[PDB]
């Protein structure tokens, strides 16, 4: 599932709200979601696995961002999934609403004597 | 080792640069400094186990803080090592030059009918 956003911004977190876990009535296993974050450049940043949990309905996916690589806008998330029965109402990203972290890293007359 | 900064900011990454592995000549066994950065709320992070080589001098640990969780600002760092062999000229803390995340964090007439 490829959902592409408006606004190139970070991503802090990706919201994936379902309304089916996936689950079949006869199978006992759990159904997982994996998600890749799609940059302007078009590279994949992978947030793996996730299970799938009617508890957790907008399923939080927390970006854990390395401090010293620069910081991308995101324009697209890949929700990969193996389970047909799995269903996504919609899929958000969080960014930071004081601050673009991206962007943000591009008088009297003196006397000496 | 607890080195304290005057100025407290966040942390990107540490520069801990030392002048000795800490091996001794006849053990073959390497050495590992652990460091913890210490917060303004006087609490630690864990930045892990990192061996010590005279190749990887000035050993830039980088700091993955997550984005869904708030930024905090670095006061002092902890440096924790088990063998008394080891040396450290100095320790530096790396942050962002054009903004600080922490703190950053924190017309005409209208007519209507």
């Amino acid at each position: 599932l490829r959902a592409y956003f408006s606004q190139p911004m970070v991503a802090a977190a990706v919201i994936v709200h379902l309304v089916t876990d996936g689950t079949y009535y006869g199978d006992q296993k759990q159904e997982t979601i994996s998600v890749q974050l799609l940059d302007t450049k078009d590279q994949s940043h992978d947030l793996g696995l996730h299970v799938l949990s009617c508890r957790n309905n907008p399923l939080i996916i927390p970006v854990v961002h390395d401090l010293s690589q620069p910081f991308y806008h995101s324009q697209a998330v890949r929700v990969s999934f193996s389970s047909p029965l799995v269903a996504i109402s919609g899929v958000a990203l969080r960014s930071f609403d004081n601050f673009d972290p991206v962007t943000l890293s591009s008088c009297p007359e003196l006397a000496v004597e």
